[PDB]
């Protein structure tokens, strides 16, 4: 066995933990919470995470560390009670994990690469979510039974060309970084067009004007037949909120200062069908029809803190994944606690110069645009890139293209794992492979499962159901951390320095308190059932 | 033993077939579906519960029929297997229609009898729903927590006044009918407000009209300051689809005629956010302000035929609390199979003719007005009651609260009775009960799944997760009805006359069309669980 703690346990966990939240969710978690606010959610996730690592070297630091996966670990060293329930919820969490790696993947072509490859039509005047998620639903399903076939057939090559979807989200974040510095001297062109507080879609209308002037005459431009519904400049058929206000253009992106970091710093929550608004601007009140409620940008979703506490937190995880090589490795009780950690730090690190990066370089109202409408529907992360902002939408689209493979490859080893260890007979038949040791049908429930989780057809839908599962992963590997040390159990002799019983107690307390705040009900209905099955036993 | 058919067998299952929606939401279904489609919905959902009462016909007349309860008989006549899915599902059916029952109370109580006995307001402009639901949450572990001390007190008071909450469904039943038919002759005055096709909340203003007239000057009444922010009769601040239109008064009830059951025919689905509109009146086009949508009658939820079963199918269940007194019986091969078949028959016929009376009485508009702002806040099933709007209020009120607490006294018993078998000891603690033979630990259990389900806090959101337990309970009865027959087993002899094994196929297929129709996410889960609960034996 020769496996350095570089190639063996922190290129794979740098490789899980960055993803599709990155590029798609942090900007607007940014321009919805404020800076202040979006750091103290990048430091409470990113202190579950670490505790768990230091519960995870603890675990590492015992015994002989048996070759092979996390899952061998934990239930060699903690009995099988508790590595069961470690095993399990970690399978769930990367069953969907694949179904939330698929969707962002749908949603950056369907919204960036190709928008007229749409099979569903927002018809009608209203509802242009229900044609999203019968779109989103289609496609997920030829993506899926796409990449479980390839997953069935090309194993050998998805780990071949492992390497390069780590490549495209290192290069994709330089280009960010490169790009945010240069936004200090010579930022890039996107203006935004405004009427009043009000910013509006410029994808559908033409020229940010009120009036225009064509063969030496004024002329209504295109932006007046959407508000008064006449090319007449003399009509009184006009909203009141039009006529009192003047239509204005800003730059989207300031550059990096402190006049614009300054702004950026305090929350603003909109709930459902709320205009996104600026702060600093005159506007006169007037009502407004509900006609041309469709010229605006508006919040897709109702937002808080514990809404976007759930979304954040699947970026954090993939510690787990630093463990699949422990029979490889040298010296598998120092390259794995070493290496987890290292990652953790790098990883937050990462997020909170991001954060404080598009805190200070993206104007708020920019930020607070998902699926960028008022800048031509172009990405926002993408919008401050260096050379050009279809780097992140490859690179993005490629990453999440290679994230979802890779869980498809990882949770059908973990469920063949568990059923060839007759832990529970109930899964038996899941322990049957092909001649090379390659599941067949715990493939099958990989994809069936995971297809449960496409059928919901949101990104924000099913990363708190992501949440709750790595949760309760986390917290149970806490619990069997913080136990073995207070029942005073044989063969349990952590040789880690930085370990303490209650660093495990404090990790399984605040990851408990994470689990209510994702969302409430569901971790009230596992608690009833965790509950329930401690009265049996 | 000495219990006819009538006390015996058809009384318990016509009381625990009458419930809340046929006070709350069947006007409304009508109004929505139209009579034509909703006399569909009535004839579907009553074929998948008589063909299961004619597949308990065939469990009841085989064998000995062995005392109490229905879980024995099924138990004992169709082995342990089928038996312990019947039960649970029936247990966790019973354990939700509980809060079911609950939910419709405080509906009756915080929207008709005592509205500012509310804790949480409306506050701002919009967002009426989130302090409603909040309002909901509060006087149910409210009320819960009152009737589960009761059940857990005064059992014999609960058992002793169990005929009156029959009583009292229907005497407000015969009230119904008793103005429906007064209607023909002499209908009652509940005039409706409307500018143009849009019906308006009429709580909120005076008087029904544009301009009054008050010490011999014409003023601008209450209702033109909703519209145009001023009591100036010539601005020009005013929405144009107020200027263009007419304030009409029309009879909420214009009585039993064929005109008026002719234009209440067909559907009339809304999306949520619409607003109820008639169709035989003129309007002119015009653009409306935003800030005039609270001055209408909007529909709450989207609708749909998918979204009408899943809400009505809980009105038909309440077969399999017929067979509670097979014990106490005389003939219990002969009273069970007439009783429920009975049963089963009458309550259908008060659907249809209720379908129909609510159809060709009152108008459309009304009917489309859940929770009845179009008239003054008022039942509009109240509105066609001979003596007076309360007493339908009233007697529902006590007829949900009564079934409430039959539910909580009918699932503890069925979870004891299913530890104490042994069927399966995953259970065994829940059957520790007092020395009277009482639960202790079930009913800690019902009250605990049934908060789960009034922390939804919607009637409309917890009645398909009824309907997905009484369908998947009634599938398995149908499934251990068709299986004994087509694998020729031995002691399954039914001598039942009408009973032959496609009608229990033609049962179990409609009752599987009808999981699919109420909710097919849910379906699809459980098709999954079943599905590899059968790869595992
Ligand atoms: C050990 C062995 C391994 C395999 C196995 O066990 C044995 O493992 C277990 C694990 C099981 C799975 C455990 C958990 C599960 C999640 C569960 O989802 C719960 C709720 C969510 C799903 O929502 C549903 O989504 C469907 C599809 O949309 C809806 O159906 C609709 O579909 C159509 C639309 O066209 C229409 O008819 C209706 O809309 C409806 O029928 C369902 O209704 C819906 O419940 C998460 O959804 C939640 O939805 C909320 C919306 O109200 C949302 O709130 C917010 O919504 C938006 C944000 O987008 C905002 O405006 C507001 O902020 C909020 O309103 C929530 O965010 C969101 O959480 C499904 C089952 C599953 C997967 C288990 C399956 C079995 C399992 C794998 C077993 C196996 C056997
Ligand atoms: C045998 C032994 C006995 C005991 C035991 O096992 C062992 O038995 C089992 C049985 C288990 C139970 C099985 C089933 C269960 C149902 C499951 O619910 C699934 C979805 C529904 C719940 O929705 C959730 O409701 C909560 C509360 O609202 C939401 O949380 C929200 O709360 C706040 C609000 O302030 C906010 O933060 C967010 O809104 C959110 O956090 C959840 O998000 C939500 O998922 C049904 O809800 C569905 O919601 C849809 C809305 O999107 C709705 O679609 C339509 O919505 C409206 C109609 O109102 C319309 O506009 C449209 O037409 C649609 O959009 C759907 O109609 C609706 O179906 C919960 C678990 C439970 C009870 C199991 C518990 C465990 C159990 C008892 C075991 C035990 C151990
Ligand atoms: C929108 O912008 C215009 C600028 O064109 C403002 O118009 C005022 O115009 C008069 C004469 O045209 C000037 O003397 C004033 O100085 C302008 N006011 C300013 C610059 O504040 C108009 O008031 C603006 N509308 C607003 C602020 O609601
Ligand atoms: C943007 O402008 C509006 C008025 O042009 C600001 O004023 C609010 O308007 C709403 C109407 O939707 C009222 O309910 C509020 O009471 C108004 N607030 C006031 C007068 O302080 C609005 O605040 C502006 N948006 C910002 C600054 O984000
Ligand atoms: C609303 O109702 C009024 C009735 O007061 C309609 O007014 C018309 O008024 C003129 C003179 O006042 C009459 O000669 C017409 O016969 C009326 N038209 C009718 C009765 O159709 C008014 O047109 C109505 N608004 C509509 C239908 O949009
Ligand atoms: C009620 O009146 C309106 C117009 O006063 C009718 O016309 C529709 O108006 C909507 C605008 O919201 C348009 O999108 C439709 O195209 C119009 N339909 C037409 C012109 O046929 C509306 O149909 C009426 N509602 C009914 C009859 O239920
Ligand atoms: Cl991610
Ligand atoms: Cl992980
Ligand atoms: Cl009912
Ligand atoms: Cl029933
Ligand atoms: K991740
Ligand atoms: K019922």
């Amino acid at each position: 066995p020769s496996m350095g703690t570089l190639m063996g346990v922190y290129l794979p966990c740098l490789q899980n933990i960055f993803g599709v939240i990155l590029f798609l969710r942090l900007t607007w978690m940014v321009g919805t919470a404020g800076v202040l606010q979006a750091l103290l959610i990048v430091l409470i996730c990113c202190c579950c995470t670490l505790l768990t690592a230091i519960s995870m070297s603890a675990i590492a630091t015992n015994g002989v560390v048996p070759a092979g996966g996390s899952y061998f670990m934990i239930s060699r060293s903690l009995g099988p009670e508790f590595g069961g329930a470690v095993g399990l919820c970690f399978y769930l969490g990367t069953t969907f994990a694949a179904a939330m790696y698929i969707l962002g993947a749908i949603e950056i072509l369907l919204t960036y690469i190709a928008p007229p490859a749409a099979i569903f039509y927002p018809s009608g005047a209203h509802d242009t979510s229900n044609a999203t998620l019968n779109n989103m639903r289609v496609y997920g399903t030829i993506f899926l039974t796409f990449m479980t076939l390839v997953v069935f057939v090309g194993v050998k090559y998805v780990n071949k060309f492992a390497s390069l979807f780590l490549a495209c989200v290192i290069i994709s974040i330089l280009s960010i970084y490169a790009g945010g510095i240069k936004s200090i001297f010579d930022p890039p062109v996107f203006p935004v067009c405004m009427l009043g507080n009000r910013t509006l879609s410029r994808d559908q209308f033409d020229i940010c004007a009120k009036t225009a002037v064509v063969d030496n005459e004024t002329v209504a431009t295109q932006l007046w037949s959407f508000f008064c519904h006449s090319p007449n400049l003399t009509t009184d058929s006009c909203d009141p909120y039009f006529m009192l206000n003047n239509v204005t253009e800003i730059p989207g992106i300031p550059g990096a200062a402190a006049g614009v970091l300054q702004e950026n710093l305090w929350s603003a929550y909109l709930e459902k069908g709320d205009i996104v608004e600026k702060h600093g601007l005159p506007s006169a009140d007037a009502p407004s029809l509900k006609e041309s409620l469709p010229l605006y940008v508006v919040a897709d979703i109702a937002t808080s803190f514990t809404v976007l506490v759930g979304i954040f937190f699947p970026s954090v995880t993939g510690i787990m994944a630093g463990s699949n090589r422990s029979g490889d490795l040298r010296d598998a009780q120092k390259s794995i606690p070493v290496g987890t950690i290292l990652a953790i730090i790098t990883t937050s690190l990462v997020y909170f110069s991001s954060v404080v990066l598009f805190g200070a370089c993206i104007e708020g109202v920019v930020l607070r645009d998902k699926y960028g409408d008022g800048v031509s529907r172009n990405l926002v992360v993408g919008t401050l890139a260096w050379p050009s902002p279809w780097v992140i939408v490859i690179g993005s689209f490629f990453s999440t293209c290679g994230a979802g493979l890779q869980s498809l490859t990882g949770a059908p080893r973990l469920l063949q794992a568990i059923a060839k260890d007759n832990i529970i007979p109930f899964l038996r038949v899941f322990g049957h492979g092909k001649v090379n040791g390659e599941p067949t049908w715990a493939l099958l429930l990989t994809a069936l499962i995971a297809e449960l989780g496409i059928l919901i057809a949101s990104l924000d839908m099913v990363a708190p159901i992501l949440s709750m599962f790595f949760l309760m992963c986390y917290l149970f590997v806490n619990l069997a951390c913080a136990v073995q040390t207070l029942l005073r159990t044989p063969n349990w002799r952590p040789r880690f320095k930085y370990y303490h019983w209650a660093l495990s107690f404090l990790g399984m307390s605040l990851c408990l308190a994470l689990m209510f705040v994702s969302s409430w009900y569901y971790a009230l209905v596992a608690m009833l059932i965790a509950g329930m099955i401690y009265k049996y036993i």
